[PDB]
C-alpha cells in the first residue's frame, strides 16, 4: 500500500532507479506488468543452450553504468568472438574481411562510404546530446527521413545498400520510417558510428556471463518483496496530497512520487488523472518501437572458425531473412551458436511462418554465406519476436518518424507533477541499450531526491567513472579519411580544373 | 453485467452500431469513458452563443449514411453561408474569388497548379478504397512522405505552399509527417481534391441546426440506461466463454462480442488477455491523431457579408495562427461569427498561449484579411483544442506515417476473435469524418449479426441510398484541364 516511490516497471532501468532509491533509504515498491523482470532482456535457461539471451546482450567500452552495476551485482563480462574474419555478403557472394568495415575497392565507391560515415558523424557533431531539437538545422533535419537523407548523400548503390543494412540493424526501422534528425542523434548518443557498429572495441565487444536478466533479477533479489511480479499499472491519480497508482489485479499503491520506467508509448496504458499536458498526451502516440527477431541457431562445434570466420556476417539483399549475426558460442567454447536478426519489414513479413521454416532458412542462409554444408545440420534452436510482445511493444527501442522529436521531444523526460521518467529512451548516452536504462533510472531517482531536498541539483546528473576492465580505446581517423573528398567533390575539382 | 454486444466508445460509430443491433433485437452496452456522447463531436450550448459545435460540424453530398441516421434522428441541416466571396490570402495581401479553387494568373504558375491537383487525383484513380496497400505503387507511394511528393510535383512555390495548406487542413498535419499513399488514399476516399475541399457540393456544404452533438445524444435517448457514462475500458478478456470487459470503476461486463470504436491508436489503454496478436500489437503504437485548436470568434454582425465576403478565408503563411475559416453564422442570421482552425504544428506552437492571447491574434488576422476593423471588436470567443484530449488523443482523425499504411493497414479492421473493430478510421467512404464513423459503426455491427448467423455474408456491406435533401452534383472538369501539360510536360515540348 504506502511507500515513499511507486517504479512502474522493473526492467533493467526501474531496478536500477529502485536500487538507487532503496539505497538512499527511501521505501520503494516496483510494481512489473509481466511474471518476471527484465523487460527488453531475457535470458531463458534449459538444458540444450544453458543460458541465452533473447533480449539484450551486448556491452562494450564507454558503456561504463551498466558494467558498474552488473560488477557490484556480482557479474562478470566474456568478449564475443572476433578472433577470426568477418564475412560481408553482397550481391550473393561472400567477402571475407578484418576491421569494423568491409574494404571497398573500387576509388569512386571507396571515396562515396568514405563520405557517408563522416558526414553521419559531422552532422552528428551538430546536434546536442541532451538535446536534439536544439540542433542548428534541426527541423530541416527532423523533416526528412533517413530514406532521404541517403539518397542525398550516396551518390553509389553500394554505399545506400550498406548504409541502410546499418540503419535497419542500428535502430530495427525501415529508412523510410525514421527522422534523419533522430537517427543522427542516435548514432551520436552512442559515440559515432565506429562505437556503434564495431564488436571489438565498440557496442558488441561483450556479453554477460550467465546472461543479461541476472542483472535485473539479483536487484530483485535485494529488493525482495518490494518487487511485486503480474501488477500491470492501470492507472496513476494525482488529484490527491499522496499519488495513488492502481494495478489491474485490484491493489491499491500510495506514493510521494512514480517514477515511469516503461517504455514512453506504453504510458498509453494508464488512465491518467488529471489527463496529461497535452504535449504528452500526443507524445506517447507517436513514438512507436522497432520490429525484430532475434534467433539463435546451435551447432555440435563452431565449425566456422575453422575455415577463419569469426561469425560475423554482414547480410545484404532482400532475400536473406537475417542481416547480421555474431557468433553466440559461449566463452568455454561449447554450446556453438550463430545469433542472428530479422529486422524491420523481415521481422513482420517472416513472423507468417513458423519456428521450423525460420530454423530452415536460417540455415540455408548461413550454408550460404559460409560456404559450408555443416550449417545445415542445427543440434537447436531459440528465437523470439519481441513485436508480439504487449509489455515491451517492440525491440530494441523507440524510434521517432520524421517531424515528432522537434515538436515532442522536449518533454520525454519532463517530470508530470510527481511523475517522473527513466527508461532507456530517456537517457542521453546510449539511450535504446541498457547502459541507457541505468543512465535514466539513476537520473529519475535523484531528480525524485533532489525534489525531497536530499540532494543538490548538481547531482541530479552524474558522471560515470571509465571501467577499469572494459578500457575504451579512442576512435582514430586517417588523413585521407579525413580530407579524401565526396563525389560530388571530386565533380566539382573536375569540373574547375576543366574550366 | 450481461448482454449480446459491449461497445466500447460512445461516439457517432459506436452509437450507430449501437443502434443497428439494438434495432436488431440484441441487447447492447455501450460503455464511454467520457461523462459524455459524442466523443470528437461536442456541441456546447450556451446563452452567447445558443449552440456550437466545437468538434465535428460539416456534412455534404456524397455522405449519405449520417445525412439517413440525423434525418431519422429528426435532425435537419443548413448551408454553411457561400453566396459572397471566398477571400486567398498571400503575401500579406487578400484576393477575393468565386468557384471552390483560388485563381491563379501567371501562365507557368497556372499549369503546376493545374498540374498538381489533376495528378493527386490521377494518382487516387489506382488505389483502391478498401485496400490502399493494393495500389500498384503502394511501397513506393508508402515510402515517401507528402512532402517530398510535393517537392516532386511542384515546380512553382506557389503551388507547393497552397498545396502544403491543402495538406495540413485536411489531415491536421504537416506535409513531412505523413505517407503519400496515405494521404492520396485519404482524399481519393472522400471523392477526391475537389469533393474534399468544396462547401457548395462539397464536405463542408452544411452543419446540422443544433448541432452535430445531437446525433449521439438522441441515440443515447434511444438506448435509456444502455450507455454507461464514465465507464473507461480498461481489461478485455477473451480466454473464456463469454467476453469480459473490465471499466476503471470496477464494474465487468459479459458479451457474446465486442465492438471496439475508439482511435485505433487509443486500443493501448486497453490490457489484452489474451496479448493482441503481434501486427495489431504494433500497428496501434503507429497511427497517431493529427492536431489541432478549432476557434470560433464571434461578432455583433456578419459584418464580412457588407464588403461582399462570404467568411471564406484561405490565409497562407506561416505567421498566420489559422489558415482557413468558415462563416459559422447561424441560419437565422444571428450569432455572427467565424470558425477558424489553428493546424497541426500551430496548435503545438500557439496552445502555451492564454484564451484571451489566442482571440487577440486571430481577431487581428481577420482584420487585416477582411479589411475590416471591425473584426477587432468580438463580442465573444470558444474554442477547443483536441491535443489535450485523452479520449480523443487528438483530430480530425488518424494520419499513417511513412511505411506504416503497406505494413500495418489490413490489420485495422481485422476481428480479433470476438472483437470487430468500427471508428471512422475503418470506413472506406469519408474514413476521417462522421459519415465515415457511420459506416464503420453499421458494417462492425453487421459483422457481428453475420457471426451470429443472422445476415448472409453479402449484407455485411451495405450500400445507401442518396440523400433526397442533399443530392450530389458530380465532378466535372474541362477539356483544358484534362489535357494542359505539366511544367516539365512544356519543357519537354519545348
Ligand atoms: C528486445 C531487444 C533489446 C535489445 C537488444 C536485442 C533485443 C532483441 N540488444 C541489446 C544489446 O545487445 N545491448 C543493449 O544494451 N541493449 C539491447 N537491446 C535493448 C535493451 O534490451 C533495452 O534498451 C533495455 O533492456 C531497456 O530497459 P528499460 O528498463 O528502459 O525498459 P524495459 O526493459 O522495457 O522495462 C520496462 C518494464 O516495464 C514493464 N511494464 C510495461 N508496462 C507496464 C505497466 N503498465 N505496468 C507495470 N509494468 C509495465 C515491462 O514488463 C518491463 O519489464
Ligand atoms: C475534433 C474534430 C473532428 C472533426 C472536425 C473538427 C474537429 C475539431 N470536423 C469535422 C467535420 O466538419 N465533419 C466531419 O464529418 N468530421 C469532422 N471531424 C471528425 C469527426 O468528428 C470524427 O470523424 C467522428 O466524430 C469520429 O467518430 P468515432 O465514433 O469514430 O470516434 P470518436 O468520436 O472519437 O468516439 C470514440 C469514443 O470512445 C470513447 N473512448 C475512448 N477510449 C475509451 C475507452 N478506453 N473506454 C471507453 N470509451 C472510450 C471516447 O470518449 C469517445 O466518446
Ligand atoms: C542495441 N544495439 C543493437 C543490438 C545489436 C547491434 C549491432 C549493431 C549495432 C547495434 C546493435
Ligand atoms: C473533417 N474535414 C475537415 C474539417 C474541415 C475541412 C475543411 C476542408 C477539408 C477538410 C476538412
Amino acid at each position: 500500500n504506502k511507500c515513499d516511490v511507486v517504479v512502474v516497471g522493473g526492467g533493467i532501468s526501474g531496478m536500477a532507479a529502485a536500487k538507487l532509491l532503496h539505497d538512499s533509504g527511501l521505501n520503494v515498491v516496483v510494481l512489473e506488468a509481466r511474471d518476471r523482470v527484465g523487460g527488453r532482456t531475457y535470458t531463458l535457461r534449459n538444458q540444450k543452450v544453458k543460458y541465452v539471451d533473447l533480449g539484450g546482450s551486448y556491452v562494450g567500452p564507454t558503456q561504463n553504468r551498466i558494467l558498474r552495476l552488473a560488477k557490484e551485482l556480482g557479474l562478470e563480462t566474456y568478449k564475443v568472438n572476433e578472433v577470426e574474419r568477418l564475412i560481408h555478403h553482397v550481391k550473393g557472394k561472400s567477402y571475407p574481411f578484418r576491421g569494423p568495415f568491409p574494404p571497398v575497392w573500387n576509388p569512386i565507391t571507396y571515396l562515396d562510404h568514405n563520405n557517408f560515415w563522416r558526414t553521419m558523424d559531422d552532422m552528428g557533431r551538430e546536434i546536442p546530446s541532451d538535446a536534439p531539437w536544439k540542433a542548428p538545422l534541426a527541423e530541416e533535419w527532423d523533416n526528412m527521413t533517413m530514406k532521404e537523407l541517403l539518397d542525398k548523400l550516396c551518390w553509389t548503390e553500394s554505399a545506400k545498400q550498406l548504409a541502410t543494412l546499418f540503419v535497419n540493424l542500428c535502430v530495427t526501422a525501415e529508412t523510410h520510417e525514421v527522422s534523419a534528425l533522430w537517427f543522427l542523434w542516435y548514432v551520436k548518443q552512442c559515440g559515432g558510428t565506429t562505437r556503434i557498429i564495431s564488436t571489438t572495441n565498440g557496442g558488441q565487444e561483450r556479453k554477460f556471463v550467465g546472461g543479461s536478466g541476472q542483472v535485473s533479477e539479483r536487484i530483485m533479489d535485494l529488493l525482495g518483496d518490494r518487487v511485486k511480479l503480474e501488477r500491470p499499472v492501470i492507472y496513476i491519480d494525482q488529484t490527491r496530497e499522496n499519488v495513488l497508482v492502481e494495478t489491474l489485479n485490484h491493489e491499491m499503491y500510495e506514493a510521494k512520487y512514480v517514477i515511469s520506467a516503461i517504455p514512453p508509448t506504453l504510458g498509453m496504458k494508464i488512465h491518467f488523472n488529471p489527463p496529461l499536458p497535452m504535449m504528452r498526451n500526443q507524445m506517447i502516440t507517436r513514438v512507436p518501437l522497432g520490429s525484430v527477431i532475434k534467433c539463435i541457431v546451435y551447432y555440435k562445434e563452431p565449425f566456422w572458425r575453422k575455415k577463419d570466420y569469426c561469425g560475423t556476417m554482414i547480410i545484404d539483399g532482400e532475400e536473406a531473412p537475417v542481416a547480421y549475426t555474431l557468433d553466440d558460442t559461449k566463452p568455454e567454447g561449447n554450446y556453438a551458436a550463430i545469433m542472428g536478426f530479422i529486422l524491420a519489414h523481415k521481422a513482420r513479413k517472416l513472423a507468417r511462418l513458423t519456428k521450423e521454416e525460420r530454423l530452415k532458412k536460417l540455415c540455408e542462409l548461413y550454408a550460404k554465406v559460409l560456404g559450408s554444408l555443416e550449417a545445415l545440420e542445427p543440434v537447436h534452436y531459440e528465437e523470439k519476436n519481441w513485436c508480439e510482445e504487449q509489455y515491451s511493444g517492440g525491440c530494441y527501442t523507440t524510434y521517432f518518424p520524421p517531424g515528432i522529436l522537434t515538436q515532442y521531444g522536449r518533454v520525454l523526460r519532463q517530470p508530470v507533477d510527481r511523475i517522473y521518467f527513466a527508461g532507456t529512451e530517456t537517457a542521453t548516452h546510449w539511450s535504446g541499450y541498457m547502459e541507457g536504462a541505468v543512465e535514466a533510472g539513476e537520473r529519475a531517482a535523484r531528480e525524485i531526491l533532489h525534489a525531497m531536498g536530499k540532494i543538490p541539483e548538481d547531482e541530479i546528473w552524474q558522471s560515470e567513472p571509465e571501467s577499469v576492465d572494459v578500457p575504451a580505446q579512442p576512435i582514430t581517423t586517417t588523413f585521407l579519411e579525413r580530407h579524401l573528398p565526396s563525389v560530388p567533390g571530386l565533380l566539382r575539382l573536375i569540373g574547375l580544373t576543366t574550366i
